[PDB]
């Protein structure tokens, strides 16, 4: 049950809406929707900019300098990867998770049809990587997406949850939904 237990989200979203101006900022700079980026806050962070997981994921949006800031820093055209104390900084953080969700959108997610599909595609991509992603629907790339556009946004859900190896996945989609009606 990846409903279990409950995620009240009222406190972590009304939290995370201080960051708005950022996250719209950011969302406009890389066609990103900023509900999007305020629910990912919430989940991730619960609006506490100087957050630091175990596994060394760092502030807003919690990204990870070896995974998802090196995937940005690439994208930006820059070697290397950020600091902890670069990702402790709250724009640069925002500017980042804005950039890692339209890394994803526009490569390994590219082509998904339905935008409420593609929603739940990004934060199960964001939280385990579209390649784990992916792999529960085919190993090429294109057959993986016509097979995703062959469902909707409940029946994506359910593919997850059955499917996919990582718990985290579909709580996330779950804890998503619960952000976004305390926005």
């Amino acid at each position: 049950d990846y409903t279990n237990p409950p995620w009240n989200a009222k406190v972590p979203v009304q939290r995370a809406m201080q960051w708005m101006p950022i996250s719209q900022k950011a969302g406009a700079a890389w066609g990103v929707d900023p509900q999007l980026i305020t629910a990912i806050i919430a989940i991730e962070s619960g609006g506490n900019p100087n957050a630091v997981s175990k596994s060394n994921a760092i502030g807003l949006m919690q990204l990870k300098a070896s995974t998802s800031g090196r995937d940005v820093y690439r994208r930006m055209g820059w070697s290397g990867e950020p600091t902890t104390s670069e990702l402790k900084n709250p724009e640069r953080n925002i500017s980042m998770g804005a950039a890692y969700l339209n890394i994803l959108e526009t490569g390994p997610l590219a082509g998904i049809e339905d935008p409420k599909v593609l929603q739940y595609a990004l934060v199960v991509s964001y939280a385990n990587g579209a390649g784990a992603l992916l792999r529960t629907f085919s190993s090429d790339r294109k057959k993986a997406i016509s097979k995703i556009n062959d469902l909707d946004a409940d029946e994506f859900l359910e593919h997850v949850a059955r499917n996919h190896p990582a718990p985290q996945a579909p709580r996330y989609i779950y804890k998503l939904e619960q952000a976004l009606d305390a926005m």
